[PDB]
């Protein structure tokens, strides 16, 4: 079994995002903010970290940072519902970058890619 931390700030994103992956095969823990995400994600051991961006607190850039700082071969798939941030060095520190569908097809084959 492989286990991903979902970090996202709306509650019914989180929901959605948990029942999609546990439907491809997955294990979720959730995070609602960015400092509990870092805490899970220090304290765990999971296979891959999927990043909001947008959320009170530190964003999922700043997240991403620290992970790759401090864990230097995590796998990190940035999830927003915005483009914005594509071109965003910040952005650079995560293996992918992937803007929120309605269709998940996309998000889980980056999700199978990673977990290779
Ligand atoms: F609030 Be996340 F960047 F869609
Ligand atoms: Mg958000």
């Amino acid at each position: 079994m492989k286990r991903i931390l979902v970090v996202d700030d709306e509650p019914n994103i989180r929901e959605l995002l948990k029942e999609e992956l546990q439907e491809e095969g997955y294990e979720i823990d959730t995070a609602e903010n960015g400092e509990e995400a870092l805490k899970k994600f220090f304290s765990g051991n999971y296979d891959l970290v999927i990043l909001d961006i947008e959320m009170p607190g530190i964003s999922g850039l700043e997240v991403a940072g620290e992970i790759r700082k401090k864990k230097k071969d995590a796998k990190i798939i940035l999830l927003t519902a915005y483009s914005h941030y594509r071109s965003d060095m910040s952005s650079w520190a995560a293996d992918e970058y992937v803007v929120k569908s309605f269709n998940f097809d996309e998000l889980k084959e980056k999700v199978k890619k990673l977990l290779s």
